[PDB]
């Protein structure tokens, strides 16, 4: 109904490419209906998704976390913040659709993925535009939070 | 840029018939810099002829504006009333853009709308594809909206 039921590709594509990627060991916790109507963070991405319902998938990071993943994919020496952080999160961010997409496919339903978009600035925040439910993730790594958040309609 | 015309088409007839506002749109443009900054943005990703994204990044005064005609000047809660406002133009300008670019022989998907907010925040498209911006002038500031196509 809510979404919640078919939490488990977006977590386990978003546990997947984190591990590999970055290697912070990302932990998810229970998925929650969001009640909030914003993320607030420092570094978020969104990717839409379109097929028998049409939705979206982000992650919003706190800044120790998104440092930690950009180093991690990157290398510990930070050339410069805002590019490496678009194209290491971007990376991040188009893995887990095509990850998601893939499990999902598996389950008999088909998505296309959009290209994505990352965000930043600190506390901004990010909102879902749609009727259903937002699914949310939290997770814990070796370097602070994120949360992943979906919706289909 | 012709393949710009239907999102500006979009763009413009979205915020007269909805907002009140008439947008005055300028010159496309490649994009040179890896970010746009604003106030409130909105993102909705497309699929089918090509992949891509529609963003609009707004300054915080022409957003106030949007939001403020399409609540009747009754705004009771701003951040939940630019999620719902920006929210609704950002899915009225996908879905006029692709019944345009459908009319052009290219049939798109449309996903869900982001909206994004904090003062002087940046978006930035992720794709190999040249980003077309958009500058568009206003009555309350500038508003630029941005697509890529891959």
């Amino acid at each position: 109904s809510s979404g919640i039921e078919i939490a488990k590709p977006f977590v386990t594509a978003t546990t997947n490419v984190l591990s590999t990627m970055a290697g912070i060991q990302p932990i998810p916790g229970q998925p929650y209906v969001k009640k909030n109507n914003v993320a607030k963070g420092d570094v978020s991405a969104v990717v839409g998704i379109t097929g028998h319902k049409n939705g979206s998938i982000s992650v919003t990071f706190t800044k120790q976390c998104a440092i930690a993943v950009v180093k991690a994919m990157l290398g510990d020496d930070i050339q410069d913040i805002i590019q490496d952080t678009k194209d290491a999160v971007g990376e991040v961010t188009n893995m887990i659709s095509g990850q998601a997409r893939a499990a999902l496919s598996e389950m008999g339903m088909t998505f296309q993925g959009a290209t994505p978009s990352v965000i930043m600035g600190d506390g901004h925040t990010i909102s879902h535009v749609t009727k259903s439910p937002v699914i949310a993730i939290p997770f814990k790594t070796n370097h602070g939070e994120f949360t992943v958040e979906f919706c289909l309609e």
